[PDB]
């Protein structure tokens, strides 16, 4: 499998999304399963479960790596509500346009915000749903912040940099030596070609702050069975909101990596992938 | 699989044990698990890993479910050491007995304790490490103690009653429709059968104090690739010495289960057998 | 000092209240603290203040003990709302009958929960607001609830006895030695005097459950000076919650006292005192 | 109360030091508490302690701000132990040089290391104990490390320049509106007139990494009455470390103060006089 084999675009309409262009990575046929990306700059779906896709396509199932609006491939927009609600609508969108009744949603931060509002507004199209780190989910009881990640994360938004860049990915893995060169100029290469993301992005959290992605009140309407995955060494989203999430989601489990950051399906693919399909299998 | 046709006995002679007999109850015969009970009154084996042994059978593992000194159906015992490491070195003079080079261990709260200081003290001898809840590890940084769920274990030992019994079971199980009057009265047996495992456990915990059972120091020495799962819920032991566990053993990872007391393995246990089989299988 | 030299009545109307009864004690002539005592049967405002009242009024407050509707001698009440806004209610009503502008407000577990509506609901009422373990914030991140406290005071308040009040006195002191025959008695006293009000707060609790008295959403619009304090030890409310307060309201500062349950006014009665004079001398 | 009127140097004596030379400012002439500085680039007790010195020294106590060695003016040093130890050597040292019997200690960070290793080491020369964010203490419960600003405090031992100077302060301090050019060249300065401190932290780094400072095993043997003080917003040790010396140390109690970094002293330097005072006066 590769980006270009898997890239495909569609249009949807849903809500105030018209004609709204969203691209996404697609391979097998099996039941669906969406995984959604990060916030960071370049962030993509295809860049972000670059080491999932096979593993889950070999499994049997149907992968779509969607980008999210206002990244990639995606159209540009500049949101004036909460990114999770924004995103979770075009999810729906890309749904109904592709005839998939149901999905299990995958979500990385940003992503699992998503996440998250979609199995709120629409709890009859969502099967299992899986929270890798879900940003936005109010204060830490532990952490200042912003954390340490999302103030580089907002840094680069704002200076764009190869040296930023590398700054950041460098805060984004505990093992910091999966920094090749090939990810590292892939992902500049994605800051690159869209600029307009980076001004958009910073416009709209001006309109929405983090404050306004916080679903916490509304977790106990969640009826979807739930796997919620944390780095233990996340630096950009706390370790005790996956404990926020496993006392107010009713069916939730928690699984934490040891030196890991905000991406256990990178750095520990192997596990992470043998997990979740057990889970979307058996649970 | 039933007690009576798995159980056995064998005599063993590790450092302080001169013939001391060891109950346990064996059944299949691949890489050999052994399985390690907590510590209130009337535990053993059997009764902590009913539903388990089964899976890990036909998963195609050895299962010895090892009564520890001073419990069921093995030797009576006063420990003027923590029972942790004297587990250990039971645990060590039935692998030696048996001709076992190499074991997995899974350890439920005492157990946990004697998981880790086989870990420690025989780290040639383990293979992986699975702890539920170990107890013993020092102060929680949330929780009084002593938990809610030990001082109800103490009391047990000096007044045993049914009805005490029953008080205890209600707060090791988040679900109290588990507590069938199978299980109930089957534990009241394996008090009133051995009630001087009781005297002899509360003369033991004078000489050898909780603290006496804290190995945090030296976690940096387990070698073996460890799984700790905790309940949510659980009322005996704190939640917080799972995260206590993941920053300071080398290759760790955590489970939580939610609505799930200090026995996983029973309120639970499709999904811990399948964790922990993939885990032994995979990791 | 005493109860009975300190006695008052006054009849209340604030909303739902129509000439409802509520006792308070009385001392001393300066800047008002209204203070508000804890949930358990037999909990009272002089009880729960006793070593308190004496110092403040020797700083030059003018200190009222109050008694919350269906507690000690004010009236009986069902309660069919969260306690905490009805408490609050009462609180006013008390308050516009007295001729107090503005009173500091001191609040113990259920009176902390009292402290917080009447913060968020006349904020041009309240001078500073001390939070000694507040009651009903939602779940704790580490703590099962209902807490072990908990089970205990919903257990007095079904089969009120003698023998279960003295195990409830015993979880809630760290120091078991302040519990003297008269400490002792004085709350059996108080228990035995108005048995309509335990079958009232059964009734409410039915009506309006635990979860319906959080009002961690709001804690944002709280304009207040705040020290928030807890017992280290506190068996009763989770010590996390001394951090979701410090973390959701604007100017917070906690204390956590060693060797202490949910009564710091009694166990630490000289350090609070010291403590929260200052603090309402300068802050 | 002036820098250049206070300062006094005296050659220290004890174990590895020989006319070891340490600088030190003085001020009053009551109880004897000295006050330890943090680790950082351009560290000394004047500057850190500046806000402090004059309320002391008012409310009755004779104020020694010491310069710990390898900082500021006193002689420059390769540690090859934990710097804890050597400092609190070197405070004893001190001590006997100056004919003082005890002192009250009031450390940050590394000083609130230094303090702690001065109660164990001489328990019979500490009066009380005022620890604040102390460094050292092993891994955090939450908190991946090392966390962003010892990663800053190493960069600019490193690299040293203005703009990296900046950026330390900037998240040392919540409320970045301290940052005044005053404080800023100041600190500055600091740097530039002692470049071989730099170098010389970073080489004993190598040779004593910072788990060699972690002392909490021995923490139940400090008698003395403890105070332990935190800033919510503390990026530098975290928040977490004050629970664990709550539950450690016999005789402790924990303030926490919000809108506040690693240096409560200078953000609410009011309100940590007025507490520090009255702990040592009354507790
Ligand atoms: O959602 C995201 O942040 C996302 O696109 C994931 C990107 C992975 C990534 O850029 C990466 C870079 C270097 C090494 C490993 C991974
Ligand atoms: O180690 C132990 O505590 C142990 O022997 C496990 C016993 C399980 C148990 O007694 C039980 C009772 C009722 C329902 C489910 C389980
Ligand atoms: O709000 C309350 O729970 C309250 O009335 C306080 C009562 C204190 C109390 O009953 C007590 C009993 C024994 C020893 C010390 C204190
Ligand atoms: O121990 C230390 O880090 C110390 O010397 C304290 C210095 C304070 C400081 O540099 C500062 C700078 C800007 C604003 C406020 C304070």
């Amino acid at each position: 499998l590769t980006e270009s084999s898997t890239s495909k675009f569609v249009k949807i309409n849903e809500k105030g999304f018209s004609d709204f262009n969203i691209h996404y990575n697609e391979a097998g046929n099996g039941e669906t399963v969406i995984m959604l990306h990060g916030g960071g700059p370049g962030a993509g779906g295809w860049s972000n479960y670059y080491r999932n896709v096979g593993p889950f396509v070999d499994a049997g199932y149907r992968v779509i790596l969607k980008d999210s609006p206002g990244f990639n491939k995606s159209d540009a927009v500049v949101m004036d509500e909460q990114r999770g609600l924004v995103n979770a609508r075009a999810v729906k969108g890309l749904m109904d346009a592709l005839d998939i009744d149901r999905a299990h949603l995958v979500g990385n931060s940003m992503g699992g915000a998503t996440a998250l509002n979609f199995a709120l507004e629409y709890p009859d199209r969502i099967g299992k749903l899986i929270l890798m780190g879900p940003g936005g989910l109010g204060p830490s009881m532990f952490a200042p912040m912003p954390m340490e990640g999302i103030k580089l994360l907002f840094k680069l938004y704002a200076e764009p940099s190869y040296e930023t860049l590398k700054q950041m990915l460098q805060v984004f893995l505990y093992d910091q030596s999966l920094i090749t060169e090939e990810l590292l100029q892939g992902r500049w290469e994605a800051i690159q070609r869209q600029p307009e993301h980076l001004k958009n992005f910073l416009i709209s959290a001006q309109k929405a702050p983090l404050s306004t992605w916080d679903v916490t009140a509304r977790l106990g309407e969640i009826k979807a069975k739930t796997f919620i995955t944390w780095g233990r060494d996340d630096r950009f989203v706390p370790l005790d909101h996956g404990l926020k999430l496993l006392w107010n989601i009713d069916d939730a489990r928690l699984h934490v990596f040891s030196k890991c950051g905000q991406w256990a399906q990178w750095e520990h693919a192997d596990e992470f992938n043998r997990l979740v399909i057990d889970f979307l299998r058996h649970a």
